[PDB]
């Protein structure tokens, strides 16, 4: 019921597709940054959404910029998300596994590096 995950000094996360077991009530990504950038180089978060609600996240997470660690306030679209982190930091975050419905489509994705493909799938199994 737990997942780490890297992202390194490339703007890639070391899986690109995550299952979370059916069975699991909660579900924890521990998030490290192996590598040597700093966050106001080569920062990253790891953040849960529906796939149609990807875009939107990315775009006004983006727009809210460094100082709000790429995400848009109360956004209601994102469904879990670690803090952003540079080389050397780590953030875990914890959601209930009841937050995830079958049949619909999710995907993980850091926000300042999702446009050029920090992004990858997450199904329920
Ligand atoms: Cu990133």
């Amino acid at each position: 019921c737990s997942v780490d995950i890297q992202g390194n000094d490339q703007m890639q996360f070391n899986t690109n597709a995550i299952t979370v077991d059916k069975s699991c009530k909660q579900f924890t990504v521990n998030l490290s940054h192996p590598g040597n950038l700093p966050k106001n180089v080569m920062g990253h978060n790891w953040v849960l959404s529906t796939a149609a609600d990807m875009q939107g996240v990315v775009t006004d997470g983006m727009a809210s910029g460094l100082d709000k660690d790429y995400l848009k306030p109360d956004d209601s679209r994102v469904i879990a998300h670690t803090k952003l982190i540079g080389s050397g930091e780590k953030d875990s975050v914890t959601f209930d596994v009841s937050k995830l419905k079958e049949g619909e489509q999710y995907m993980f994705f850091c926000s300042p590096h999702q446009g050029a493909g920090m992004k990858g799938t997450l199904t329920l199994k």
